[PDB]
């Protein structure tokens, strides 16, 4: 199933944060819009946050993260987990090797904010 | 229902990270066997980090994420996924006030590291 | 924090499924715009699929689940879940005693049917 | 990744439970330690529980939903999710067809029961 595709509310602000667990660097690219709309990257084995930002859904809603070590896709998994029906978080792991830790990148989104 | 409350596995490394969505300044206590492991504060309104740090699980596994504001402790609300049954993450929201919008500082734990 | 609550989108068909793990007699009303649209009742200390009902969110897209046992309401526990950004949980246990299990009444809500 | 697998604590019972929507009849392999523990089938677009059954996690923990379609392998989704760090559920939808909905046959593992 496709991984690491979340339909937001449109026009909201919600913040997007990466950690890397990996030997290889990641390389986070966060679509919004089908346009790179935030990218970020590191190398750490200790949870390093090598990136955080707030963006803006736009008209669509759609957001959707990909992941990369040096050019090569990592396999993506994902859910969206809502608490008392108004905090939301929607949470991606990702692969990059073959021990399938699925920590390699870790992002998070969370929303709303303010 | 106790909230913000995790049992994780015993000696495991566990990334934790705060983020301030209040006017509020929010204290974030994580407690690891019932002593205090690590405290963060900060303020904002537009999601920023206000804290994050690698602790150690240690003997007890016991994890415990606690929030106050002006020495008040916020309501809480907690869950944890699991993701490809090997991706770990421990959710809290909290509410200072009376909107309930549960974002007032929101924690992130995540396992393993590494 | 309020639980049991969940907006489903308007007029969408739901399933919800209620189960049984204690010595009491459960009592599972779910409520769509605040008016009771199925109720199951019943004792199981092994999990018995105490009713299973196909609902309409409507109009509000409000649903609430609430868990009795004589006539006194159990404490709730709740979250949604959504997988591969389509597959919809809304998960729901309840504690009606001191052992703090929260399986006394579970209740699943699932959408989309068909 | 790997879908629709989850350790369980040893030795423990848990319920699993299976709901169709689709015109197909369902097939629903349930393993326990790679070994067959139940099977469901069944046909609806209404979310009918096509099976429900209370198993041993036995002395591998090791719990696996497949499910299949006229003999053919559907795509599975899965998750797990623990509220107040006492109820868990393992959460599985399947899709053997075009639409993307997940739900053909949907599965909800739980425990503990009693
Ligand atoms: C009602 C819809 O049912 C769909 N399933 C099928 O259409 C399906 C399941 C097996 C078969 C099937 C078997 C044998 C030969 C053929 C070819 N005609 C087909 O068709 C679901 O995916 C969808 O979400 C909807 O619930
Ligand atoms: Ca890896
Ligand atoms: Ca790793
Ligand atoms: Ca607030
Ligand atoms: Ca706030
Ligand atoms: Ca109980
Ligand atoms: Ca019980
Ligand atoms: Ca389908
Ligand atoms: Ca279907």
């Amino acid at each position: 199933a496709t991984q690491g595709v979340f339909t937001l509310p449109a026009n909201t602000r919600f913040g997007v944060t990466a950690f890397a667990n990996s030997s290889g660097t990641q390389t986070v690219n966060v679509l919004v819009n089908n346009e790179t709309a935030a990218t970020f990257s590191g190398q750490s084995t200790n949870n390093a946050v090598i990136g955080t930002q707030v963006l803006n859904s736009g008209s669509s809603g759609k957001v959707q993260v990909q992941v990369s070590v040096n050019g090569r896709p990592s396999d993506l998994v994902s859910a969206q987990v809502i608490l008392t029906n108004e905090l939301n978080f929607a949470l991606v792991g990702s692969e990059d090797g073959t021990d399938n830790d699925y920590n390699d990148a870790v992002v998070v989104i969370n929303w709303p904010l303010g």
